[PDB]
């Protein structure tokens, strides 16, 4: 019924070859060549551990979330968001939590600028964690699934989990499937209470309808979601557009 549901049905009809040509058509991406080569060699300075550092940097450099004080990073994985925040002037502590174990990335130890204010803790399912006081709440959880009802369930669970962590603080939260009417209802209620806006990051793949609820902005959630569904549906029409290439983020070295 929603434009997003039509997008997901069409995405599920693609062959692997078609899917591989669609997923990056017209997106933006950072060139990870140098970082991957450095990481393979065990280099611990300058490189971002994942594409996530540039993905969060995109929101921060637009002032959509402005990390400060004690940052919590839920679903930190290898730690791209955490290591990026560790170098920001207003940040004083970064605590990352992630599941780890089979099927999940482990935190990567690094020596990028501000490493000494970061603690990444694996073996932590955030759905069992009691909330902690923080000045910035980040969450990048939401596992894609071919089933949109599984994605709807996973999105609602994240939105219910994150709310007790929100106390008039800065935030950036992934919304895996933002187009279902039940999710829209939660998002509108959450925006009435905590403010912010839902934003599509250009570095996201066309194979996910993810959007991020960020704290600094206003706007109409329904309009923003439908614009993304129409964008993703239009990207099935034409031949692959190679992604727009950008430089990856240099996270430096040193303590603070
Ligand atoms: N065409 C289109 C298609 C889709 Cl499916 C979704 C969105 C758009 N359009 C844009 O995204 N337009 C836009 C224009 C100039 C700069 C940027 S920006 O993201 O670089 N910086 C911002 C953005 C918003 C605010 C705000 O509202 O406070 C603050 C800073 C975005
Ligand atoms: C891949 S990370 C996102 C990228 C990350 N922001 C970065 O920059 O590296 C998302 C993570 O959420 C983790 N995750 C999934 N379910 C989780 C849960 N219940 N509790 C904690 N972490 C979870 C996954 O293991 C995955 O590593």
């Amino acid at each position: 019924e929603t434009l997003g549901e039509k997008w997901k049905k069409k995405l599920n009809q693609l062959s692997r070859k078609e899917f591989d040509l669609y997923k990056k058509s017209g997106i933006t991406e950072v060139d990870r060549t140098e970082a991957k080569e450095g990481l393979k060699r065990g280099e611990t300075t300058h490189h971002a551990v994942s594409r996530g550092s540039a993905k969060l940097q995109w929101f921060v450099e637009r002032n959509m979330v402005i990390p400060e004080g004690r940052v919590i990073d839920l679903g930190c994985g290898r730690g791209g968001w955490s290591y990026y925040c560790a170098g920001l002037k207003k940040v004083t502590e970064v605590r990352g939590y992630t599941k780890g174990g089979p099927g999940h990335e482990e935190p990567v130890p690094m020596s990028t600028y501000g490493w000494n204010i970061v603690k990444l803790m694996s073996g932590k399912d955030v759905f069992y964690l009691p909330p902690e006081k923080c000045d910035t709440l980040l969450c990048d959880i939401g596992e894609s699934s071919p089933s949109p009802t599984v994605e709807e369930s996973r999105t609602i669970r994240v939105l219910k989990m994150v709310e007790p962590w929100l106390k008039n603080n800065q935030f950036c939260i992934k919304v895996l499937n933002p187009y279902m009417p039940t999710v829209i209802e939660h998002l509108e209620r959450l925006q009435r209470k905590h403010g912010g806006m839902l934003v599509r990051n250009p570095l996201s793949r066309n194979s996910t309808h993810e959007m991020y609820w960020i704290s600094n902005g206003t706007g109409n959630i329904v309009s923003s979601v439908n614009m993304v569904s129409r964008l993703l549906l239009n990207r099935f029409t034409m031949t692959h557009r190679r992604p727009t290439i950008e430089k990856d983020v240099d996270l430096g070295a040193g303590t603070r």
